[PDB]
């Protein structure tokens, strides 16, 4: 039981020696420089976020550009994601350029264009066509990021509501509209975010962060986007609203992974529903073995002191508990203070929460959920990492050469490193979104075809003994394919280290 | 299995209609007032808690009497809770009110009153007379909620350190000191925690949260210092440091509950460690059926913002989940600008938490982990819990002048409010720590002795049909003795409202 | 797990006290005499059974008239059990009394009843008109208590098959013949039976065991024969054949109770699948509460012999952990050499599966998968059951007056005797086909209406006390009513033995 | 649960297709010619018992080459198993081949061979010279397999003892005593035995049933008594007494396996408690991994009988139940009427209980109770197992030479046929004791090393498909070293049938 396995907790013990879970950043002004990202990357950061909300495409050039210099330098793999500015929905414009707003104010709201640029105290523009058929009298319409509210009164005409104000509040220009549990009829990508798609298609990045996924078919838009040339790069859904959260099932079968983009989620639902929205889907994720990101606000108040609260060092370890293969920083990396120090402390705390964790509890979990009969190289994939807690592995091997083995592997949650031996530098990349993995590079183009394995897994049991995983003596799992079978592994051995 | 419960959550369900966890809130200026303590009482507050490290007993007189006046307005059993000064180390005065300190700044702290009022960048007073006996050169001196650390450099001399400042902080007037890793030699109970706790037994407070508590040694110490006057007074110990942790059997097994005080805990250990202590704290607590409250910094943001954090939502869920029966706010309505509102946030995220709670599985893991034989109201207690899942039912009623059987029923943990008719007054103010626990008082000198049950058994169904926890014909599971036994409930009984 | 049970099993330690299992014998020569009788109850028979096959009315009279006086004499209580002969299929009779038979010979068999007295090697009558429809071409026809197999080769017309003999055989007049896997429409109560009813509802027989139930509707034409005057009258229905088996959910709803009847039904399915049919009828009883008994061969070779055959020890051990409340014997004490020893032997075996039995995982195991909300007095019964487990009570005591309550306690499978005062008889004799219960008469026209329980739960505990159930100081739970609810038990106590 | 899968169990399913436990035959005068014996084979014997409580050598070798004819014949690997006589106590002749002995009958019992051939009413010889040692006045003296007691009333002198008949007897030539409680010290390795052992090497059979093993001690003198040449035969140990019980653990751990022997053992301890023993040796058994025979009257009255008892039945199939490998018939078959017909109604009721058997509950039981760290190759079958449930695989294929890793796997009790492909004939006839383990040979000195294993798979891919395991398509778990470990397999593959 999860209590018994409480009590019996340690404060005093040592704990792992290698940490699990993994860290996205998001880099800014703080973190920008190749000096900023190298210290990052030493403190634990294995993908770097470019939040496309803010910025030219000329300063995220840089930041491609300084990523890489700063991983050269250092030999790391360092995935590079993309995180769309996704669709909105705004007010218009103020006369004199803001209004204020009391408590009993009734205001009309507008979706004729015509009111664009002159929003009163009486009457302002949302631009959003179906305003007046996506929420009815009694229900709220958020402004500017939940902070003020209003309660619809009223349908005027097609066109206008008549709002009741809730509390007082300063809007200016053009702020953010929420329309809580209202399905909202936007394209899953906007204009601008079609020529972010194809920057970063070009600038070879590894994943895109999708602002606001609605619905599997938003997924399949955003995968269309990416065109021929961007068929490869991780499509991981950010869960921002109700609707994302009614049709978890669906998106997470159409995407490559997820983020429980709690910032805006907290925004559209009641603050405390997030923790269970972020239970389940993390939990949802763990069932189908993809990769899933916890985001917002983890360690916020390390933004600008140099120890974080209680409560931040519990969110951290309880996402990880929940069972979710990344933890993400935003401002506190992008503008923080104390940028490394907050990488440094969300590494340890991680590390904390793994040793915490009861080490089959999650393998047996996932295993009793699976449809059988499985695939074999699922079968192969759940039986490696049994066979990995029944003799104590200190690491498991894995060629894979599209990253599929190695998240199989990591799905089932062994309690030690999956190295991954890829022959893919972009796979080498998107496997730092997944628990447990440490990627080698095997270069085909000079060392040979390989077919028999051999080169691979020498490769991958030197590395094991080079970084300290392993000994000579130990065991190690190791799967891949037998001399025949091609396409997925049907193999699984256990291999003292020479 | 957790996973399988966790895919199963929805946010879409109703939640749970009446609140099983208790929270404890922290009087201070924004909350004296009999009209502000009435609204935390509306928005929540089961139990009032002092801060004995500040103020006169003529401060915590105005305290209670303001308690008492707002409960009785509001027809309110609230606990009163005095929380001791202990072994607390601070800085003195200093010129002005601030100084300000960069890095390599050396400077001579001193032991020595003569400058306490008088501190500078170079020279300032702690109130630890044995400080140059404590921590030697090489050690760290943690101060102010261990934001600011001083290397010490060398023992001038027995009243003198010289030590260099490792980082940057401007500091305030008598701010906390913290000697990790150091032989502290302070009592328990100190002259002044001695005025303090007679001066609690005089006013008749319920429960004292008891600082720094090191041994069941310490406990016992207070319990002494209580005196006969004051034996039924709650000992809730506070885990606070290194040793605390270590001593956590014996401490629980001389306390009535325990507070795992987050706040010095997460400086005197590594703050990492603290979600791991957490977990194994509460859990201990709930195995032997005792109070725990969670404490400190659970929705810290909100001192100043309307709004929580993402991890503060996700902390006090997580508090709730862990199993604890409390959660506390300090600063958040000590001195917050939206006491009320934080304890309304506080509510709204317990009542979440309890609805995503598993039903049976804390049922199950509790009993399961209990000696056998147990003794007859134990094995009561636990099968009326369980009839209560087998017929849903929406309350349960014991009978409990001490409260013990309250606790004991509460510590199988059912689903639905237990509704506890006492004899006094003071057991239905401590039972506020207790989770599920809802009191009536039934006055037996004035109503009569009740020998058989009817009386107060009538008193708690109209209460189940008046705070609409029941109505005619829902099962209730009632809790007594029999007509004969006297010391404990031997009896369950299903019955429907009449 | 029940291996890790098994490894921790000793043949060594002191068995239980108090044989939980009950023993049905059938009455015959061997055993019909008043000390004959007396013998057997003191052996450990609770319910004798009259095979109605066989005997005249004068013949069954004896039985029932020397079963009371042999039970007066003892002080017990003793079921007494009417087994119909019921409905069956015979040939008709043959030329010079005779037929043999050789594997190969062709034989028609027909419906017309022309045919009846003048069967032949050629051509012989069954007196089943529905038989050309029941049976089609390759099926068989079993003659003989499956002693001689037809194979059926081809309808000749609606009234005649021609058949293959699969076996040397020789027929004479008038054999017994089953259809395997065929419906069979013959009336739920033959013109005998009806007569053999009303003679058992005139006796005041506790309990028919009805032959050849294999619809539920069956089951309610047996109560509806049993009329007004036998409406209190357990309906035992027993399992024969494939029908029987495949509406089991049904019949079992129907009856009072139910009878592996392991001879025919071995006749009529596979006897290989017998055991199969028994497992799962047998955890159908258990999981809706209702008594089963297995019967049929279970100590056969103790008709002759003085001790049993090894598998006949395992048969009876395993009935008992299978889960069956009674076991049951035929020619072993209706016509053996050693009925006494056989009991002996019976009981013996009952106590040692009985000690090696898992206390607790029967009452878990039916404990879940009963549907919630339950009936009130459901949970107090099961709840009570826990409450016994948990103090490690030695007996539990409960007041019954149909017998409905003390039924629902043995349904959850305690460790311990089960008391059950009762103001009925009938109750008393009925309760013997229940495990654990041992019954105590009290009576109401004598010693009063006792509405508060006093004097019938004074005189369980006397009895506790008497029988050596338990002694002073020892926990005893107890189930009734409060002073106020009518029809059901809503209380359980705790209570030490004064 | 076990009660949650009963009540799902139907008799109208098609039962498995491929019997996995295996059926030891004794061979007598009914079974002995090579034709009777290849009918016993065909009817599904894999196992051929040697009795040498009787016979001369020149008796079993006439067994031994007609078994290996018929086995031959009909390219079959059949074990052949030596049965030991052991510690035996018989009675002498008695004039006429019986005496008949009524109760209170006072009889001199005498250890002077003088009396051997003459024994009468009144006088008769017992070949144990110690007897007046062993059993003092009062003891007992159990003859022919338990059926006839008596007392002893006086030792007369040191060769004669003076006895009360306790019951009624016809009493044939050379029949068995036991005298259970007595101090009994004959060697596990008579003269006699030992000529029986070396004959049994000379021969080269495949593994010696021990009688009576009282201690780990007994064992090791059977396998020196075995010598040099004789080292690679199973001893499978025969639990035949309280001792046998009491040391089981030790015994176990010396042995190969076990034979719980019924016959003797329920004469030496209560009969009631034979199925306590049993269903704790099997248990211990399969926890080790270790081959278990269940033995004597399994199907008893089919020694006369074309049908068995429903006890007869339900002993069968619940000794496959409790997890033995093997089960034994003796006299059904070495001298019944119906060894052909005995044979086919124990394989028909095998499968019926293999069928009714959970899936997985005895691979996680016997997991669960392994210690952590495994070695490799335990880790590599375990898993392969479970790997197999997950594909549903319809047979696996192991790589064994001595055998170990067919028992390994076995261990872990899948669903599905283990095709052992073995390099030696005698494993092949040893594994004949394993449950579900079916053997190939592969002749390496024929048909070359096959260091990369291919042939040997082939060989095993062909067995599958051509004896109608699995077909083209269908998923095979087949388990051997990768190419460079020596002495266990490392690896586990799955593989499509081509
Ligand atoms: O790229 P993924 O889909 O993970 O597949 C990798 C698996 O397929 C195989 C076989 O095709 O690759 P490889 O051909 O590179 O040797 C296995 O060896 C390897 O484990
Ligand atoms: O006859 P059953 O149906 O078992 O009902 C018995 C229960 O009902 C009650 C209450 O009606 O009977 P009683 O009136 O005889 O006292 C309970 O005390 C008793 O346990
Ligand atoms: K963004
Ligand atoms: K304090
Ligand atoms: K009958
Ligand atoms: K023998
Ligand atoms: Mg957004
Ligand atoms: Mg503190
Ligand atoms: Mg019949
Ligand atoms: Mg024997």
């Amino acid at each position: 039981s999860q209590l018994e396995h409480n009590i019996g907790l340690s404060i005093f013990e040592p704990v792992a020696k290698h940490r699990a879970n993994r860290i996205v950043c998001t880099i800014g002004p703080s973190t920008q420089s190749v000096e900023a990202l190298k210290n990052l990357m030493k403190s634990g950061m294995s993908v770097a976020r470019m939040n496309f909300s803010h910025g030219s495409h000329e300063y995220h050039q840089t930041t491609i550009n300084n990523v890489r210099a700063a991983a050269a330098e250092l030999g790391l793999h360092i995935g590079i994601a993309l995180d769309t500015k996704g669709p909105e929905i705004r007010t218009g414009l103020f006369k004199d350029g803001e209004v204020s707003f009391a408590p009993g104010d009734i205001v009309c709201v507008t979706t004729d264009p015509a009111y664009e640029k002159v929003g009163t105290k009486e009457k302002f523009y949302i631009d959003y066509p179906q305003l007046t058929n996506a929420v009815r009298p009694g229900g709220s319409i958020y402004v500017d990021d939940g902070v003020m509210t209003l309660r619809v009164v009223s349908k005027e005409d097609d066109r206008t509501l008549k709002c009741h104000v809730n509390n007082h509040h300063r809007l200016t220009d053009r702020r953010g509209i929420n329309l809580p549990g209202c399905e909202v009829d936007l394209p899953a990508v906007s204009e601008k975010d079609r020529k972010d798609l194809e920057f970063g298609v070009a600038q070879g990045v590894d994943m895109i962060f999708a602002s606001f996924i609605r619905t599997a078919e938003q997924v399949r838009e955003v995968r269309a986007a990416l065109g021929e040339k961007g068929k490869d790069i991780l499509i991981i859904s950010k869960i921002e609203n109700h609707q994302g959260v009614q049709n978890i099932d669906s998106i997470i079968e159409a995407s490559n992974g997820i983020m429980v983009a709690r910032g805006d989620l907290g925004v559209e639902i009641p603050a405390e529903k997030v923790c269970v929205a972020q239970m389940c889907i993390i939990s949802k994720c763990n069932v189908v073995g993809k990769p899933v990101i916890c985001a917002t606000q983890m360690l916020e108040s390390m933004t600008s002191n140099p120890r974080p609260t209680r409560a931040e060092v519990s969110d951290v370890a309880n996402a990880v508990l929940n069972g979710a293969d990344c933890v993400m920083l935003s401002g506190e990396t992008a503008k923080g203070k104390y940028p490394n120090e907050v990488v440094q402390y969300m590494a340890r705390i991680c590390v904390e929460a793994q040793s915490a964790t009861h080490d089959t509890v999650m393998f047996n979990s996932i295993k009793n959920l699976q449809k059988i009969p499985m695939c074999p190289e699922e079968a192969v994939c759940s039986s490696a990492v049994a066979s990995a807690f029944e003799v104590q592995a200190k690491a498991m091997l894995v060629l894979s050469n599209t990253g599929r083995s190695a998240r199989l592997i990591s799905k089932y949650r062994p309690n030690c490193p999956i190295i991954c031996v890829t022959t893919r530098l972009q796979t080498c990349r998107q496997l730092n979104v997944t628990r447990s993995v440490v990627s080698v590079f095997y270069d085909a183009a000079k060392s040979g075809e390989d077919k028999d394995k051999e080169k691979r897994v020498k490769l991958g049991l030197d590395f094991a003994k080079k970084e300290k995983y392993a000994s000579t003596g130990d065991v190690v799992v190791v799967v891949h394919a037998d001399h025949s079978v091609k396409g997925y592994p049907n193999q699984t051995r256990l291999i003292y280290l020479p």
